[PDB]
């Protein structure tokens, strides 16, 4: 689809069998959404915002559906104030910006 | 013209005389730029995310110059680590999401 920005860009994800409501953030490096259970190991790692730098658990390979397009790849959880889809998962369902 | 998400979507912007970097992000209500004089009236605001929160200053009819194309809007100034271009100014270059 073809999404205007007037409004957040909010979409429908599917991850761990449950529908969420996330936003499509190019500013984002990676995808970063709020407490919930995730299989396997998890890494550690930092993301910077606007207010400074917060702790997160990497999580890789994890099965996501972005707006119904399949991706297979790396969530962070965290204290994070919206669901965020990151640059990181943007690509691989071939997400671009255009003016 | 269209930009991937491989890296960071950093564009050449003109603000109050000067030339800016700054990122295109989707995620972002606002646009907010590092400290620099702006003319006009201003007032307080909280703008917050990941990492919390931080003080900026609100000035309104700001015109900026976004890969040549000219857009007028709110413009907040603070110590954000990264000069961002939210959606305010990216509806009125025209910018969409596509996938
Ligand atoms: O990719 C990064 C680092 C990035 C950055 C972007 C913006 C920012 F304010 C702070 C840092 C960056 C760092 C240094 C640099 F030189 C260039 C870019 N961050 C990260 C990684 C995974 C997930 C994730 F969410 C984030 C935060 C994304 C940002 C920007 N888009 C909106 C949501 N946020 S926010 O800080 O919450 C926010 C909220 C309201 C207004 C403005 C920013
Ligand atoms: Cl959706
Ligand atoms: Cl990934
Ligand atoms: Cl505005
Ligand atoms: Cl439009």
């Amino acid at each position: 689809p073809q999404i205007t920005l007037w409004k957040r860009p909010l979409v429908t994800i599917k991850i761990g069998g449950q529908l969420k409501e996330a936003l499509l953030d190019t500013g984002a490096d990676d995808t970063v959404i709020e407490e919930m259970s995730l299989p396997g190991r998890w890494k550690p790692k930092m993301i910077g915002g606007i207010g400074g730098f917060i702790k997160v658990r990497q999580y890789d390979q994890i099965i996501i559906e972005i707006c119904g397009h399949k991706a297979i790849g790396t969530v962070l959880v965290g204290p994070t104030p919206v669901n965020i889809i990151g640059r990181n998962l943007l690509t691989q369902i071939g997400c671009t910006l255009n003016f």
